[PDB]
């Protein structure tokens, strides 16, 4: 038992050491606290991460189906890059990005940029060439299945080179990403190999049921795994809106986080905090915080000190 400790710490520091550190975890420890992350628009997901966003300098799997939010959750990393003075890039082999809808996450889509590859190789290669310039906060790639390689698409018998493509350029990627600190969010869709492998995040997105205002739809209940996580313990899940037109409600993860850490207490319907009150029924809450910006953010401040904040 005193032994055991001693042993079991040494195989920890061995392990830690030989290959990075997160390369062996308890499921109950607390996440080592990073400088600078990405954070996620969701404080639960924040909080799910660990790290309270999304880690700089790593490649990053985001995937679910279609019309998952996958996209949407991208976007809050692309919009936060942003706002704290970061340039954000976007290859594009989708063609379905709406700007109108990212403006109103908050990507300044303005300053955003974009690439349309024609192939596989050339997306990745791009992707390699705006990393190394070491001037951009973050680099999303819509998306990997679209990743159609040259050969294919002239006609050229070596089919699942796919693969092989994947692994060279990750393989290149992954340390163009650690000395730049750019971080690499490949969106993925349900319906390869490598990326789960060199990914430092893995998040599955789902839609869990609609939000109804009366006979109307407004949004969706997102779920967010954090499948893979070598930046804090793994297997982390956060629950969030995504309101239709304005994405994920920051103010109703703030209440819902809220309530769970005790820091907002309930009477009945109405929700309180500190003595004071925000509102009778969870939409009245949430309306209450975003017309409130400095108590949503006094919320947000005490939610982080409460665990481990970035601040």
């Amino acid at each position: 038992t005193p032994d055991r400790e001693k042993a079991l710490e040494l195989a920890v520091a061995q392990i830690e050491k030989s290959y990075g550190k997160g390369s062996v975890m308890r499921l109950g420890d607390e996440a080592r606290q990073p400088i600078s992350v990405i954070p996620t628009g969701s404080i639960a997901l924040d909080v799910a991460l660990g790290i309270g966003g999304l880690p700089r300098g790593r490649v990053i799997e985001i995937y679910g189906p279609e019309s998952s939010g996958k996209t949407t959750v991208a976007l809050h990393a692309v919009a936060n890059a942003q706002a704290a003075g970061g340039v954000a890039a976007f290859i594009d082999a989708e063609h379905a990005l709406d700007p109108d809808y990212a403006k109103k996450l908050g990507v300044d889509t303005d300053s955003l940029l974009v690439s349309q590859p024609d192939t596989g190789e050339q997306a990745l290669e791009i992707a390699d060439m705006l990393i190394r310039s070491g001037a951009l906060d973050i680099v999303v790639i819509d998306s990997v299945a679209a990743l159609v390689p040259r050969a294919e698409l002239e006609g050229e018998s070596h089919v699942g080179l796919q693969a092989r493509l994947m692994s060279q350029a990750l393989r290149k990627m992954t340390g163009a990403l650690n000395n730049s600190g750019t971080t690499a969010i490949f969106i993925n869709q349900l319906r390869g190999k490598a990326l789960k492998f060199y990914a430092s995040v893995r998040m599955d997105v789902r839609r869990v049921e609609t939000l109804k205002d009366g006979t109307n739809a407004v949004g969706n209940r997102t779920r967010v795994k954090v499948v893979k996580n070598k930046c804090s313990p793994p297997f982390k899940q956060a629950e969030f809106d995504i309101l239709y037109g304005k994405g994920i409600s920051r103010e109703g993860s703030l209440i819902d986080m809220g309530v769970d850490q005790g820091l907002i207490r309930k009477s009945g319907a109405w929700f309180t905090y500190e003595g004071e009150q925000l509102g009778q029924g969870k939409e009245n809450a949430r309306n209450f915080l975003v017309e409130n910006a400095d108590v949503a953010d006094e919320i947000e401040k005490k939610i982080k000190e409460k665990l481990g904040i970035g601040a």
